[PDB]
């Protein structure tokens, strides 16, 4: 009958005084040393029950699912997403968007596009793009923010928007400047005191006004196609939704509401955008300081695809060295250090320690990804992690990026395959060159809080021959 150890806090303050300026991953880093594998830090005036490496996170997700399951809160985003949408739902309104979600992000109508294929369209409109610039310095965010933004687009809106389009760079701006303000030190401090902090002006004020511009583009689409609606022919994720809306709108009680339509629809949005492209801003940067590794995924490229035909999914197995480049990018680049916060959702016993009901868990899924029993020199890049003495692909349990479990990432699917097309067929096409050496290229991250987010810089794409 008690909650894991810990530092001892104070009242008001919970554990401030024991943090790291650095961070909250950092501090929780600090305390593990201490502490080991499970322990509660106080975040002002909440206990955190802190869950780290892969043994102790897949028993809590996996072997007790039925406790672990529940969704805690980002303070920097709950006050516009308020537990709607299949991120932040939990109970029921989570069971019904997440099955929602999960069907249509996958089941489209019979001739609708698959996955694979919209992704390989968008990858050719891309190379297409970068052809264009003819070699120019980019920085190129904004582009991998279109190309992930346009695969969630053509299912959920039905169309892609244009490169050059202004409105569609507009809210593209929008999610990059939200994501970074969540995670800066500002947003990790709001999540320990934003009881006290929201009173005064500040980055969450920043945040809630991005996301209602954000929200009220989608509005005024949910409109239009309610408009337009053919109950025969739903075009995308949208109308299936607005079907099921008038389908159980005898029920006051439909989780179906124009609320978690606005704010589902959103949150796909949001994660579909942010969380590859972040990793592919990453996976180029480590290209520019690791080139011998570009060089030998294009000579893969070239003994398995050739230099014309698009690559494919069904190119992957042929491809362990691609896969194991993109895997320890995705491992390296950590782009959820500390998950998505969890909630116990039942009084739970967890290594004889006793965690209340309403208990908020952090998953650190940074240290499963950087275990040295699984990674030798966690802190380094190194493809050579996820391949065996043959040059084969060794995949490995520790390798959680997308989390496990009831809440695992519902986009794991999208998100592997956009990042091998994208990767692998912009490398076909380019390779990569720009102003700073190897040796000079500093990995620090731009921002490390709820999102790990790359430094900027500049890169030009090299037409081959
Ligand atoms: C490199 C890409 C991505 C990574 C590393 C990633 C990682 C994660 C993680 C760690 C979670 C939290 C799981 C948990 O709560 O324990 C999550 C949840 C989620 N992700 Fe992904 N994600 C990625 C891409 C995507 C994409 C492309 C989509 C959209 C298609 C997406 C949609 C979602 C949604 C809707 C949730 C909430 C699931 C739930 O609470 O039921 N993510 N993701
Ligand atoms: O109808 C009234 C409203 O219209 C003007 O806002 C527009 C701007 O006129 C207009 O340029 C604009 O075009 C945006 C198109 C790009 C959509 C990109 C999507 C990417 C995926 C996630 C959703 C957005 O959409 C916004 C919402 O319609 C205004 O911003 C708001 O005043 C006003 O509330
Ligand atoms: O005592 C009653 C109150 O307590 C609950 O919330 C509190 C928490 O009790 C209480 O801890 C809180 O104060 C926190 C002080 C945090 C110190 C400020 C830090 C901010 C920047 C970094 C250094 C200092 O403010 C919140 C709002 O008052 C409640 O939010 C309010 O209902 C209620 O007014
Ligand atoms: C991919 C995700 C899951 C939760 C999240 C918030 C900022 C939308 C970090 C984005």
């Amino acid at each position: 009958g008690k909650l894991p150890p810990g530092p001892r806090p104070l009242p008001l303050l919970g554990n401030l005084l024991q943090m790291d300026r650095r961070g909250l991953l950092k501090s929780f880093l600090r305390f593990r040393e201490k502490y080991g594998d499970v322990f509660t830090v106080h975040l002002g005036p909440r206990p955190v029950v802190m869950l780290c490496g892969v043994e102790a996170i897949r028993e809590a997700l996996v072997d007790k699912a039925e406790a672990f399951s529940g969704r805690g809160k980002i303070a920097m985003v709950d006050p516009f997403f308020r537990g709607y949408g299949v991120i932040f739902a939990n109970g029921n309104r989570w069971k019904v968007l997440r099955r929602f979600s999960v069907t249509t992000m996958r089941d489209f109508g019979m001739g609708k596009r698959s996955v694979e294929e919209r992704i390989q369209e968008e990858a050719q409109c891309l190379i297409e793009e970068l052809r264009k610039s003819k070699g120019a310095l980019m920085d190129p965010t904004f582009l991998f923010q279109s190309i992930t933004a346009n695969i969630i687009c053509s299912i959920v809106f039905g169309k892609r928007f244009h490169y050059q389009d202004q409105e569609f760079l507009k809210m593209l701006n929008l999610f990059y400047q939200t994501f970074s303000l969540i995670s800066s030190v500002f947003g990790q401090l709001f999540e320990l005191f934003s009881g006290f902090l929201k009173h005064f002006p500040g980055a969450h004020r920043q945040v809630y006004k991005n996301l209602q511009e954000i929200n009220a583009y989608i509005g005024h689409s949910v409109e239009k196609h309610r408009e337009t609606l053919d109950p025969s022919a739903p075009r995308d994720l949208i109308d299936t939704y607005l079907l099921h809306m008038e389908k159980e709108k005898s029920n006051a009680h439909s989780e179906f509401s124009h609320q978690n339509l606005n704010l589902n629809t959103l949150s796909l949005f949001f994660a579909g955008t942010e969380t590859t492209s972040t990793t592919l801003r990453y996976g180029f940067l480590l290209m520019l300081k690791y080139p011998h590794v570009a060089e030998r995924v294009y000579r893969e490229i070239e003994q398995v695809i050739g230099p014309h035909r698009p690559p494919e999914l069904h190119d992957r197995a042929k491809m362990p060295y691609t896969e194991a480049v993109i895997y320890e990018i995705q491992r390296f680049s950590d782009l959820l250090p500390m998950g998505v916060p969890h909630i116990v959702t039942q009084h739970t016993s967890f290594r004889g320690y006793i965690i209340p009901k309403d208990t908020e868990v952090f998953l650190i899924l940074s240290t499963a990804l950087h275990d040295p029993h699984y990674f030798e020199k966690p802190d380094a890049f190194n493809p050579d992690h996820f391949l065996d003495a043959n040059g084969a692909l060794k995949k490995t349990e520790a390798f959680i990026p997308f989390s496990l479990g009831k809440r695992i990432c519902l986009g794991e699917g999208i998100a592997r395959a956009e990042l091998f097309l994208f990767f692998t067929t912009i490398l076909q096409n380019f390779s990569m060159a720009s102003p700073v050496a190897p040796e000079d290229i500093d990995l620090t991250p731009q921002e490390c809080g709820v999102g790990k987010i790359p430094p900027t810089y500049q890169i030009r794409f090299l037409p081959r021959h």
